[PDB]
């Protein structure tokens, strides 16, 4: 099919583990630190990925940069929506690190958590392919709304590049749906929408200074 | 064209005015409950609209509710920025309460009329049309996610009856951009994080108990 899909595929990085301290107490603190821990870990995964997506690294740093810190949460999000298609009313952080609706509550995240667990019932209706995720992941990033873009048309640029990419594989393998592609880009808003209260819940987490966050996690987050 | 874009264009309600109070002084007070009045007269009217939707009315009552209270800010401000996409720098709430930074720093929403801003700035480039802007409001209200939908099946075919209107409408009068349905599908995150925000603002202004709401506009504000 598409060379852009099957490029993405080939660059999708290896999952990474939570690795919660075996030696702490279970509580929310610990849940909350175990999660941020890990989304620090994949947001360098992330910058490093973007790399490898066509044209990316010829915007300037700046406008990567402002990509980056716009879309990071809906990726992170994509990504654990993806990793828990074949799971029951379970969110699948890291092989190691699944939560359940009990976990959800007592981590204080019932609520975004459910949500996200509204994505992952709306993909497995769809039945999302792991192309389809590679592409959307690069499309949000591509479309991620900063309002401090310096190159407008290139990020446009961007945003057809890889919104063809996904016309065409539908175009290509689904045939007996000549509106899966943009089934596919209506649900970006839930995504937004969720990524939106996620970043809203955590910036107030930091705010209480009760849970310890890594540099890169506080940057994007600040930022954001 | 397409018949679904021409009956939309044709059921386009009439603009409605905001009358301002003008014996009441100008106050964050004033312009905050002057727009809540606005909108709760908007909501009338988009109940009334909706109707006109093929297959809308044949939902049952309950999922007509569920999609209204979902996509209503959504509704309300395509509106406004549909309004404002001949002007600068200014929100054309109606033809009588056009905002401009000044209003919007005294009525304390500066940020939530910036981002509205964003999105006319984007509609902008884009040069959206009023058979664009109809069809967007439709599909708004059928994608708006609720999570109290009894007929998922019917949602989905009202999604799927509208995004083909979209697409044919596309192909048939802007042939010089094939991606360009994907494109405004594309603008809908933005509508929708806007919109999420929106909501936010709004129930906490609700909670301060000092501006006076009217039924309706509780009703949608509290059920959302
Ligand atoms: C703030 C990001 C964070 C910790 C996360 C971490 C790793 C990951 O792969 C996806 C998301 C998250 C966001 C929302 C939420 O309900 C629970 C956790
Ligand atoms: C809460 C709805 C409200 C009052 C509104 C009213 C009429 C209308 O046509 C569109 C929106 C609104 C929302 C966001 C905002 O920044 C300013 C005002």
């Amino acid at each position: 099919y598409n060379k852009i899909v099957s490029h993405l595929l080939v660059a999708e990085p290896e999952k990474i583990y939570a690795m919660p301290d075996p030696t702490v107490p279970d509580s929310d603190i610990k849940a909350l630190t175990t999660l941020c821990d890990l989304a620090d870990r994949e947001l360098v995964v992330i910058i490093g990925w973007a790399k490898h997506i066509p044209g990316f690294s010829t915007l300037s740093l700046a406008d990567q940069m402002s990509l980056l810190q716009s879309a990071w949460m809906e990726i992170l999000i994509l990504g654990v929506v993806y990793r828990s298609l074949s799971f029951e009313d379970e969110l699948v952080y890291a092989d190691d690190y699944i939560m359940d609706e009990d976990q959800s509550k007592l981590a204080g995240l019932l609520d975004l958590n459910n949500a996200i667990l509204q994505l992952v019932k709306k993909y497995k209706s769809m039945k999302l392919e792991k192309e389809e995720f590679v592409t959307l992941k690069a499309i949000a990033l591509a479309n991620s709304d900063s309002m401090h873009i310096e190159d407008v048309e290139a990020v446009q640029k961007l945003q057809d590049v890889l919104h063809e990419a996904l016309q065409d594989y539908e175009a290509g393998q689904h045939m007996e749906d000549p509106r899966r592609a943009g089934k596919m880009l209506m649900t970006l808003p839930l995504l937004r929408q969720t990524s939106t209260k996620a970043v809203q819940h955590f910036y107030n987490i930091k705010l209480e200074g009760k849970v310890p966050m890594h540099k890169l996690f506080l940057e994007m987050l600040e930022a954001k």
